């Protein structure tokens, strides 16, 4: 058999100087390298490289790609149906409601490490169904319910090759992008949370290139984001690095830890040594401020002009005690304008999943059915925005098992649509 | 070691004999049967047995349990604080967004057997984080975090066996209560999709025994919940039971399932030949109607008096489209009233996660930030209510982990909540 | 927009159904635009279940038969290929016994979670990658094909016709090969040498053979579908509705409603030739291995359907040598090749081999404690003459092969793990 | 409901003061510390309770504990079946043939950290089963089929909350005992792997009291065992501690390079002595003499301090030793104190090498192979084997029981008419 036959170390390197996909990208390893890891067979991953693909092409051609973080196979649905191009993977959401401990966590990469790939996993299972439903019921009113993933890589649960495995496992799973962060994996912290420890410039740089491997020896084009700790954290794990000793103040934590002063210009200066091995570059950062993405974006476009930017637009930011309701209405637009190309509310998800069950139950608690009705009420008045899921049982596939059962057995006597109370009452 | 010693047949057969939990209980099997399936020794399943205490002395304590579907742990926490005392989690949701097979699925028994023990367990641990939480916060304001689970065995995903073991890992996930249909698994429905099978009236004692027996092997009280699908299945696989007899018409399709007559009268003859195996009876229904209600209840209680029942309160239905807002306002009351002391909307937790969802997803495609602010500022509005989880940091336990760090290294540099945002 | 995974037309799938000689003795029910509406937008590709089929299919026409072992771990797969076996059997009893997702050991009723099998299959693929990783970083050419093709176990389906699907779905997506679907009520499903099994009538398993072809088409591989029936020892049936069962009814019921039905080789002759236009391959599980019997089954169903290819459970559930002699037992293999056996293997040889050993390794541990371990090296060393590799266990695993990554990213690292290992130093 | 009410301070406060299991135990923390964790009920865990107290009985009662390590429920059945009374879960052989990725990785802490936590629970679930039909049968010759679960804790997949995070899954699973070594989770190596970093002697310190601190929120007296890398680890992720200076003799990576060997061993044993109820030094060589100068070492100053050796597959064993030393070899570590020994790798090396002798075989001479295992099962009947009996020794005879007690009169029962019940009696 041919089936899965690798490409020669020739046709690698041709492919790396030809196509504009990696006319900014800096590989320390060799094509040779790259052959030299991957056996007799080479698994094809079709969502993966679809995926990495249509996000590539999004960037250029979108004012800005936007996403919602999502925790659930149906909240990407939702979003995708609301008009979403992408699917934000949060691994703050992960930690707190969806990983494989079945433990509430907070955001210290204490969940499994395959735990983001499964959810990507199901994101695609989620996003493949509603696609097979349009298919069948002739709904054409939005052209790519596969949206390209973007997911959390964290500080990759380890060294390199824990790094590698993860990213691996997301590309197995069908992500389009990952991100990756220069935090010290033991120690890893929300954005937005203290006690937050960073690594060594270089030992990022071994991040990325590990992350930039697994997707080479994978062949697929897999967009790696760079982000960076340094605005808040105090702390780093060595001085090992020249890059990193104008920030050191020569202090020690008794755990080790080197005391480093933190702001925008350490930012600026891990954004600038991360360019060349990140297809985007994120500064995570204590308020949402335009001037101050004004200041990180000019630095780094300054040495890197064709350097594209990520924004984290996070709940965890009170928005209107910090903003007005014009500034809030132009958030997005302006941070375009500076190269702010992919932009995503992390948490999401989560706030609204909380909420909305917090509302509803506390309703039926006072008033039972009445507060059930008010929401089911609110769900028929949606269908004229293209809101579908009032009808449960086709939304999850219900008309599509009736169409598999019919192929097998036309005569079947137990199809599920006939005779529901959905055809009945809906 | 003398940890987890089971107990002597006499011992269990005492307890049959004098708790008056077992009252209205028929065991087919003996004390000593289930003495000879326990080893040597039993595991203490503790969420398990403080679950079905608690909704037991629920179920005779307050006017109705009423409860909503839950498919994520943060969902049962905040149907806890808004006052809930009671989860339901629902076979559907998990088919649709939380299954061990990754994949959305219609309600037909399609997904691995081990899923609904695993959002159990995972409800049960969302819940002892918000109890842990609530602990080191000093927050009274809940009584009991772990609110009794009351889960779905759908058709027990194949025979007696598959029952037993659906009922053993729901047991060792912390289940309170479980419900078993009289559907045949190979063609399990949704009470409310058309094509359901129905499976001999023995048939269906045999699974609700088996659920027994698990539960009395793994020595905890479970409440077991009997449903019927009678009133609109119009299939069963088999004539062979005289008591399903009466509503054979004598026709078989290509299958070879037989034609039968649905309606009230077929799940009343079946309630009342569960009700010795069941502590709650549940008769699916095409319509949410008090007068139906009214005829299922005084005709098993003619027999039964004491027969507990439950009551799908169904996203299936157009509510509004067949009642009007005073007969919605007193619904649940009134079936309190006919000794419906179990109420649940299964599909209540899809239509939050979906709509809320689609709703903030369509206003951002719009308007960006502005749709998620309006958000942000109905969650602040709600802290009034008794909302927490607009600081997300403290709801996910981020103060309870600084705890454990501080405990094992009170000088750590890496606590969390110490200049974060949410503290800031 | 992108064209990765764009469906193939309703023409381009009926032209391949027409004219590739894959299909040859194929009947599909259903239509190829039936197939296309099932698919969606994009059609993932499955490279090592494409690669598989493929492989196994040529194999099944080109060697005198192809014969396996069950494997319950990656592991145990891996030492399969090295000692030079072309497929892997992957048992179901074997994954209820030890390897199955509710972590619990059952008997074999289909009492696991129904993603079990597939899970295990996605394992044996990684562990054959990965031996085959190692072997390309080592220069070892002395395996051709470490992607062995993978049989798998289907049961009974674990319900209807959409539970069949499901399980087909998710066995292509691990990459399987090859998968085996039985006419046995799932709800009372038993091994082949179990009592109590319950029959299904005629036409709902070939239903059931519709379902495993159908997810294959929908998948776009040309997956192995093998029939297997349970007529030889079933005394109970679901039903008499299907007319080609009514010859075996005796007309008496159980009290749950099953059907009496007499048992033995008319009914898997009748069984087979029934399922034949839908399987790759046909199996009758028997009482007895008996070469006599075989050819009575092979001829039967070969009078009809020349060509069609059979497969044989050389079970670990018969007492062999109190059935056979030696001569017998040493040419059993090659006699049934020469009737049709196309695919032959020992469903539980791993659970057999794991227990074995533990016990052997475990009660010489227990009396004489390092004396028994080292017993078991030394054979590990004495075996690397018929190419065994394990003794080096860091290598194994790949070790070697995670260095070369991590070489890969950092040239220069301090922190590689075979320079400085005792397997450096002292194998 | 008062089901799983917490104890007070004062009662888990009197348990640490008078039961003698807490005799040499250092807790850095308050019992009210311990109270302020475990919310308003805390779950009881039978198996890790049990497991903990039957392997402590067994380390003080027995001349020794031994083990083999076990990747699946069915090995670990064997081990009791074979008369072993307790079992080792290697997180090696997890990496290699067991994790939850489902691929096979390299002892360096590549797979999921609920990976050997699913493995304790899998082997507690064989061994009940075995009790279980050991039950219906009246087969009283192994006298405690839950034989105590020593699991691999690694380097704790990351910091204190991680270690924290793993007690807490292994003590959900039933564990009896895990182990903790010194080494940085980034780096993580086999024991008889190069490129080891040492973590700070307080650094592992912090895992052991973590390591208590889940075992004591759970309220199960769990088996604290302290591993140290020292012997053979040429780096050190810092100098920061005093304890650690005396080797210190930088990498690119910021390591520091470190003198190793026995002596900073036996440093490290004396530092964890008080956090841990057994120590274990990973070394180079199956050496009585090596392993008696450390034993003499750490008893000097903690007399009753009981020690483990790993008799790893990693050492050439007749290379080093010859049959007489390897006769003794375990016999003479109990002595010295050494009251857990335990073979890592014994079921990767038994699952292998049968399934590549089977397969080899298979491959010549097809079934006059098999036949050869099925007699050589048969013969081992004589020594308490009864795996060649598949259906019953899986559970169809207990399954069967279930069956008939909720119908005796099920026309679907599995042994009856089987050809076990016809060939095999
Ligand atoms: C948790 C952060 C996001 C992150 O670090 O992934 C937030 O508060 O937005
Ligand atoms: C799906 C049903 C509930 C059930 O059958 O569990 C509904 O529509 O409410
Ligand atoms: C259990 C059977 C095999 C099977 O039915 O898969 C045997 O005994 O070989
Ligand atoms: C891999 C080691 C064991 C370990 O470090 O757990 C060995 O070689 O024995
Ligand atoms: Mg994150
Ligand atoms: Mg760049
Ligand atoms: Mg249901
Ligand atoms: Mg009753
Ligand atoms: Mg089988
Ligand atoms: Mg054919
Ligand atoms: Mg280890
Ligand atoms: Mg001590």
């Amino acid at each position: 058999s041919v089936v899965g036959t690798p490409k020669s170390a020739e046709q690698i390197q041709q492919e790396w100087d030809t196509n504009p996909r990696w006319k900014d990208v800096t590989r320390t390893y060799s094509a040779e390298d790259v052959v030299a890891l991957q056996g007799s067979v080479v698994e094809e991953h079709t969502l993966a490289r679809r995926g990495a693909e249509v996000l590539w092409e999004q960037l250029h051609d979108l004012e800005w790609v936007n996403a919602l973080g999502a925790l659930t196979g149906n909240m990407a649905v939702q979003q995708v149906r609301a008009g979403l191009k992408a699917i934000y993977l949060s691994g703050w959401q992960v930690a707190g409601d969806a990983n494989l401990s079945g433990h509430t966590y907070p955001d210290q990469s204490l969940y499994p490490a395959n735990s983001v790939p499964q959810v990507v996993r199901r994101i695609n299972n989620a996003l493949q169904r509603a696609d097979q439903i349009a298919k069948i019921e002739g709904d054409t009113s939005v052209e790519n319910w596969l949206a390209p993933i973007v997911a959390d890589g964290e500080a990759g649960f380890g060294g390199a090759l824990n790094v590698y495995e993860l990213q691996k496992a997301l590309i197995a799973a069908g992500v389009a992008g990952s991100h990756w962060e220069d935090q010290l994996a033991s120690e890893k912290k929300c954005g937005h949370l203290g006690g937050k420890v960073l690594i060594p410039t270089q030992q990022h740089i071994r991040t990325l290139t590990s992350a930039r491997l697994a997707a080479d020896v994978a062949d697929v084009p897999t967009v790696v984001i760079a982000r960076t700790d340094a605005e808040a954290a105090t702390l780093i794990t060595s001085d090992v690095d020249e890059r990193d000793q104008p920030f050191i103040t020569g202090e020690r934590t008794r755990e080790g830890f080197y005391r480093t002063k933190n702001g925008i210009e350490p930012c600026i200066a891990r954004a600038k040594a991360y360019a060349p091995f990140a297809d985007l570059i994120w500064m995570e950062t204590g308020t949402p401020d335009l001037e101050a993405a004004r200041q990180f974006s000019e630095a780094v476009k300054a040495e890197y002009p064709d350097q594209m930017l990520a924004y984290n637009c996070s709940p965890s930011f009170n928005w209107k005690k910090h903003l007005d309701d014009a500034t809030i209405a132009k958030f997005q637009k302006e941070l375009a304008a500076m190269g702010f190309k992919f932009q995503f509310i992390t948490l999401a998800g989560f706030h609204a999943l909380n909420y909305s069950m917090f509302d509803l139950a506390y309703g039926y608690a006072q008033n039972q059915m009445s507060a059930y009705v008010e929401l089911q009420e609110r769900e028929f008045a949606a269908e004229e925005r293209g809101y579908t899921a009032t009808k449960h049982q086709r939304e999850v596939g219900a008309g599509y098992f009736d169409r598999i059962a019919t192929t097998v057995d036309p005569n079947s006597s137990t199809t599920a649509l006939t005779g529901s109370t959905e055809e009945g009452q809906f």
